[PDB]
């Protein structure tokens, strides 16, 4: 459903769009997870930020799709500390990351749960 599991700030990149690789552009996200989407926006909710979508004329920068998306340790592609990688459906992959291990590891937990009540 629609309804928001979990918002909050990271730092986030694409590493892929259509299975075509990018270059690294690091910068923050607004980042809203729901039953079935990531979503991004490019700065935060004006106020509220915990209500996720903040007011509903905002426009995200973009989604992706979690149906039969992979999550992994993003060791491989980046030296950041506390990074994860996504890959989705549609060749759409990036690598979220944030200076706060338990923050990350709280967006780990909740991304993989999401994932696997979607399969």
């Amino acid at each position: 459903s629609h309804e928001v599991e979990k918002s909050g700030l990271l730092n986030m990149t694409k590493i892929a769009q259509g299975g075509r690789k990018l270059r690294k552009n690091w910068g923050p996200s607004w980042v809203v997870l729901t039953g079935n989407s990531l979503v991004f926006y490019r700065e935060p909710p004006p106020t509220a930020p915990s209500s996720g979508w903040g007011p509903a004329g905002s426009r995200p920068e973009s989604s992706v799709d979690l149906r039969g998306a992979a999550l992994a340790h993003g060791r491989h592609l980046s030296s950041r500390r506390n990074v994860l990688h996504i890959r989705t459906i549609p060749g759409h992959e990036f690598l979220l990351q944030s200076d706060h291990e338990t923050e990350l590891r709280a967006w780990h937990r909740a991304l993989r749960t999401v994932i696997e009540r979607l399969v």
